[PDB]
Formats: C-alpha cells, sequence, structure tokens
C-alpha cells in the first residue's frame, strides 16, 4: 500500500512516545486503527485544523494527494472487514456528537459509508448518562471484553471519539496446552516472576540481527496476519527501539527461511488504554481539540471540537483458538541442538497485515502481569 510506510512512520512516532513517557508498563496500540480513526475525522475538517491531523499522521501533503491517503484508508477498512476473513479482529470507532446540534449529512455518510463508523446523538447535558451510553457502546461491540472505558468527560463536551480493538489470533502452527507451564520471567535483571510459558521445538522462522542486536521471530495466523516479535540482548532494549525502521521489518517479512529452535514464548492477555487527546497532541495534533478547531464539514453554524478521545487495544496470545479446524502439518526438524530462544524479559512486537504490510498492533511487555 502507498499509505503503508507513512503509517510505519507513525506507528513508530506514537510508540517512542509512549516508551519515552513511561518504561515501566505494557504498550500495546493499534496505529492502523489510531491512524484510520482520525483521517475519518478529518473528513469533518477544514484548513489548518484538517492539515495538522493528516501531518500529524505522518503524511506529507506537499507530496501526496489527499485523495490517495483515503484511497489507502478504505483499501485498508476492506481488507480487515471481508467475509471470509478469520482474524476474529473486532474493531469500532463511534463517534458521540451532542444532539442539539444541525449535523452535516456528508459527513455522517462519509464516516458511515466510507470509514464503516458509527455516528450517534446523546444528551451531553447529562454527563453520567453520556459516559454509560459510550461505555454500553463499545461493551456490546466487544460482547464484554472492554468494560468502562470512559471515565471522565469535560464539563463542556459536545463531542466525544472512542476507538477500540480486540485481538485474539490463531497461530496457523499451534502450541500444546500440555506444554505450557509456570516459568521465570526477568522484570529486572536480578529480579523475576512466574508466568504460563508455551513451548514448542519445530522450524521457526527466527534469526539473530545483529544490527538491532535482538532475536527476530516471525509467526503467522490464520487470516492474513504475522507477528513479529524482538528480543533484546541483555542492555539492547533501547539500542532495538531506537534502530527500528519500516525497512527492517520489511526485510523480515520478505525472508521465508526456517530454522529449529525451541520456542519459550509466554500466552498473555494485555491492554493499553491512552487519551488520543494527550497522545496525538504530542505529537502536533491540537487544533481539532482545540475552541479553535474548524469542523465546519461536521455542523456548519455551531462551534466544535472534540473535548474526548479514547484509543483501548486488547491483545490475547495462547496457544491456539479454536477447538478445530480439520487440519494438521507434519515439520521435519533435525536432530541437531536447537537454540533455545525464550521470551522471559521485556520485548517488543508488531502485528502485520500481510496484504498491505500496514502495522495493525504495535507493542512491549515488560510484564505479563
Amino acid at each position: 500500500n502507498k499509505i503503508t510506510p507513512n503509517l510505519a512512520e507513525f506507528a513508530f512516532s506514537l510508540y517512542r512516545q509512549l516508551a519515552h513517557q513511561s518504561n515501566s508498563t505494557n504498550i500495546f496500540f493499534s496505529p492502523v486503527s489510531i491512524a484510520t480513526a482520525f483521517a475519518m475525522l478529518s473528513l469533518g475538517t477544514k484548513a489548518d485544523t484538517h492539515d495538522e491531523i493528516l501531518e500529524g499522521l505522518n503524511f506529507n501533503l506537499t507530496e501526496i494527494p489527499e485523495a490517495q491517503i483515503h484511497e489507502g484508508f478504505q483499501e485498508l477498512l476492506r481488507t480487515l472487514n471481508q467475509p471470509d476473513s478469520q482474524l476474529q479482529l473486532t474493531t469500532g470507532n463511534g463517534l458521540f456528537l451532542s444532539e442539539g446540534l444541525k449535523l452535516v449529512d456528508k459527513f455522517l455518510e462519509d464516516v458511515k459509508k466510507l470509514y464503516h463508523s458509527e455516528a450517534f446523538t446523546v444528551n451531553f447535558g447529562d454527563t453520567e448518562e453520556a459516559k454509560k451510553q459510550i461505555n454500553d457502546y463499545v461493551e456490546k461491540g466487544t460482547q464484554g471484553k472492554i468494560v468502562d472505558l470512559v471515565k471522565e468527560l469535560d464539563r463542556d463536551t459536545v463531542f466525544a471519539l472512542v476507538n477500540y480493538i480486540f485481538f485474539k489470533g490463531k497461530w496457523e502452527r499451534p502450541f500444546e496446552v500440555k506444554d505450557t507451564e509456570e516459568e521465570d520471567f526477568h522484570v529486572d535483571q536480578v529480579t523475576t516472576v512466574k508466568v504460563p510459558m508455551m513451548k514448542r521445538l519445530g522450524m521457526f522462522n527466527i534469526q539473530h540481527c545483529k544490527k538491532l542486536s535482538s532475536w527476530v521471530l516471525l509467526m503467522k495466523y490464520l487470516g492474513n496476519a504475522t507477528a513479529i516479535f524482538f528480543l533484546p540482548d541483555e542492555g539492547k532494549l533501547q539500542h532495538l527501539e531506537n534502530e527500528l525502521t519500516h525497512d527492517i521489518i520489511t526485510k523480515f517479512l520478505e525472508n521465508e527461511d526456517r530454522r529449529s529452535a525451541s520456542l519459550h514464548l509466554p500466552k498473555l492477555s494485555i491492554t493499553g488504554t491512552y487519551d488520543l487527546k494527550s497522545v496525538l497532541g504530542q505529537l502536533g495534533i491540537t487544533k481539532v481539540f482545540s475552541n479553535g478547531a474548524d469542523l465546519s464539514g461536521v455542523t456548519e453554524e455551531a462551534p466544535l471540537k472534540l473535548s474526548k478521545a479514547v484509543h483501548k487495544a486488547v491483545l490475547t496470545i495462547d496457544e491456539k483458538g479454536t477447538e478445530a479446524a480439520g487440519a494438521m502439518f507434519l515439520e521435519a526438524i533435525p536432530m541437531s541442538i536447537p537454540p533455545e530462544v525464550k521470551f522471559n524479559k521485556p520485548f517488543v512486537f508488531l502485528m502485520i497485515e500481510q496484504n498491505t504490510k500496514s502495522p495493525l498492533f504495535m507493542g512491549k511487555v515488560v510484564n505479563p502481569t
């Protein structure tokens, strides 16, 4: 995809942002879900307010036509929402606008038609009930997985954006539960803690990278995704975080080589929850959240600003998803001593849609608890 390099660059910006804020908590977010929400939003905006958003998503508006961007996001939305896709991604972007406002039809159309997004009317005069309508939405669309997403609305809120994403993948090549057991996870280098730790010996797209100073593992999910894990050498977390590029990731996905390895990989559920007004602000998207906002593509006559924008991402990794799949491969593993590669200290990861090379998720597990 044309916009893929822009999203990769955006993923990286947002990550480095969040990694600098705090090195102690697990990062998890969807670049592609945040980027798409805000691209959609840009359709309601004009002038500087508009230009800030697409620049803040890493587009050079002096180099790439706006249509090419919007074409880019839609071809993406059509790869992750298709019928016979077995990703079991569940994602949503809900727009909550004050009832009382005169909304502008073409926004609501395009949003709904083009960006498969949902827009709703709410009485922001009742602030608790507004949170509760918002949360009920997320809750139903995630069939109970994300509860109480919004905790606080500002006094004068007349517009809220909520963007959610939940992923539980099935591995093309699965782990045996029977082999899952408690094991150490090094949080410090004198400090350890027990987690459940999947294990398999078999043939993996795994290799050590000199320049990144990290082991690099690629595992494919049923449907159209591939997960990449980075295990930094001792002392090289920050170096790895510094040195990651779209070019290096593309390198790795092209390679299909496989070698024998005993793989130890943690079974986890992780979330990250982010105030996007705060986070995207530090990336240069401020006007849309401010009284200066130009949202006249959304409502023509009243002032409008986005008072609230929240992203939640949830990931479950385990041995494997469904109960069956009518299928069984046989790998050929050499009878030689395999490298034992344990994801038993902090590591970085990305999930990539295979068709587009776009960065579905990116994250860092510091502590599986």
